């Protein structure tokens, strides 16, 4: 079947989109060639959807069979329960998109009964009615990058009622399933620091490593309506009550095997016979049918012992090398089975023999040194994207912060404790807003924070090391300088020139932002401090911050 067919009408924006990155002197301080920083917009929404439009076949075999039934034989021992109306009402994020039954967010979160009783009339209606598809719709996302123009990633979602009730029934076995039937492999339960030793592990783990990514061309287009009801039958394998029974059922019926699309303007759009980007399941969904179909490739490629990381649909496995073109030929078996399964590829895949090279969910391992002289591995990426997001970010508040959520996941970095701290310290000390909460989407999810906090999260998922890595890798060095020069950002020893002022000035403030200057910029002076453990870090709980998130990152937790 098509993963879509389209009317003709067009996908429509809301208001106004912003393409280009404004000059103004406090995003030119971090970076100078604006034009170079486009936002995506609905102008490019049809060039998306011929890419993400196609028939898909799926032949299923012996491997992917016993992959299934071993799945299901997991679910098994998972047993789950519904939230509350008020407990899915308290995960709903600010600033998700208003119902157009009279409310919105505000509304869903402070239990306004317009909103509650709303949502109890879509609960019965999903409890009676298990066949009649639900409308849907599709906006073209806006999203910030550095020209290397993308076409606009589409979204399609369900009303705010609806997605209220996706979490009611869906939420627990979120919780629980994916574990439970990957164990190791599911790649949401880690923080980066458990991403980076999982995966140094697995790599020391094999006499001779080889590792590979695979990209799946399209991944929401490719899963099948098959697939989706294949997803169904895991979450009934379950222990479930009958009501969480049949409300999944007719989510699934009804939501998540396809449905009718329509635009802003309220014109019939299309008809999607594939994933839906913007409902809860997306990222538990895609994660499960991501494993199986990848398990069963290894199974039918002859792939030596595989060690899979798994998040929704990047896939990363290492295994044993069996020499230079054999290793190349089981590669290309590996992927004409995710082919017949349906998942072809994007980029094809290639056999790495250097952990650092190797990239999942665009970040991979690399090493430094610590202020004992240890080595020390962490998590990193390339830093384009997100400071180009930083320079938006800077001049167009957005309700959520991406650079809070890079200061979080990428804190040893040389480019986030250089560049990204500097930047933002400097403009929260301006504004005087130090002391305000602020949020941040991580994996899938939306949290808050409070920025005088962070050297205690840093130590909690980084530990003190992550306030004195020296000796970056050539590699890593090579990587952020080129960015500084794409961008045209100051070099990075003017960063320190900077840094040393607002370490001063964070440190004048007393209290809490002086263990932010003490901790966060000891690399910025010559006579460095000797850090010692923050004992709130010792008793923080994170976390409830790495789950599977949500389609979206439609989720909000505290």
């Amino acid at each position: 079947s098509m993963s879509y067919t389209w009317t003709g009408a067009l996908i429509t924006p809301c208001g106004p989109e912003e393409e280009k990155l404004p000059i103004n002197p406090l995003s030119n301080s971090l970076m100078r060639f604006h034009n170079k920083v486009y936002s995506t917009t609905s102008r490019s929404a049809s060039l998306r959807a011929k890419k993400v439009t196609f028939d898909r076949v799926q032949v299923l075999d012996a491997h992917y069979d016993s992959v299934l039934q071993d799945v299901k034989r997991a679910a098994s021992k998972v047993s789950a329960r519904l939230l509350t109306v008020e407990e899915a009402c308290a995960l709903t994020p600010p600033h998700s998109a208003k119902s157009r039954y009279g409310f919105g967010a505000k509304e869903v979160r402070s239990l306004s009964r317009r909103a509650v009783n709303h949502i109890r009339s879509v609960w019965e209606d999903l409890l009676e009615d298990q066949h009649t598809p639900i409308d849907t719709t599709i906006m073209a996302k806006n999203e910030v990058f550095c020209i290397d123009k993308k076409p606009a990633r589409l979204i399609v979602y369900p009303d705010l009622g609806v997605r209220v009730c996706e979490k009611m029934a869906l939420y627990d076995i979120a919780q629980k399933l994916p574990k439970a039937i990957m164990g190791p492999s599911y790649g949401f339960q880690y923080s980066p620091a458990e991403r980076v030793d999982f995966l140094l592990k697995a790599w020391g783990s094999k006499k001779d490593p080889m590792g590979f990514s695979y990209d799946t061309r399209c991944f929401d287009s490719t899963v099948t309506e098959r697939d989706i009801r294949t997803e169904e039958s895991i979450y009934q394998a379950c222990s479930l009550p009958q009501e969480a029974r049949t409300v999944i059922h007719s989510l699934t019926e009804r939501l998540y095997v396809g449905g009718p699309m329509t635009n802003s303007k309220g014109q019939s759009c299309g008809y999607r016979r594939c994933r839906a980007s913007g409902v809860f399941t997306t990222s538990m969904g895609n994660t499960m049918t991501c494993y199986i179909k990848a398990l069963a490739a290894c199974k039918a490629a002859g792939i030596v012992d595989p060690v899979m990381l798994v998040c929704g649909d990047d896939l990363v496995v290492i295994s044993e090398s069996q020499g230079n073109e054999e290793d190349e030929r089981n590669l290309r078996a590996f992927t004409e089975a995710m082919t017949r399964y349906s998942a072809p590829p994007g980029d094809l895949p290639r056999p790495e023999y250097d952990l650092e090279l190797i990239t999942s969910c665009s970040s991979n391992v690399s090493v430094a040194l610590d202020s004992r002289g240890r080595r020390r591995y962490f998590l990193t990426r390339d830093p384009t994207t997100p400071i180009t997001r930083a320079a938006w970010e800077t001049v167009r508040h957005s309700p959520v912060n991406s650079w809070l959520g890079n200061i979080i996941q990428y804190a040893p970095t040389i480019w986030v404790r250089m560049v990204i701290m500097t930047h933002f310290f400097s403009i929260l000390l301006a504004q005087d807003t130090l002391n305000q909460n602020l949020n941040f989407e991580m994996y899938g999810a939306v949290y808050s924070v409070n920025p005088l906090d962070l050297p205690a999260i840093i130590e909690r998922l980084h530990g003190l090391e992550a306030f004195s890595l020296h000796t970056y890798s050539p590699h890593e060095l090579s990587r952020v300088a080129a960015t500084l020069r794409k961008l045209g950002a100051p070099p990075l020893r003017a960063w320190k020139s900077r840094a040393r002022a607002v370490r001063a000035s964070l440190i004048a403030q007393g209290a809490r932002a002086a263990i932010c200057g003490r901790y966060l910029f000891n690399w910025a002076v010559k006579t460095k401090l000797k850090l010692t453990p923050l004992p709130e870090a010792s008793r923080l709980d994170l976390s409830g911050w790495f789950t599977v998130g949500a389609g979206g990152g439609d989720i909000y937790h505290s």
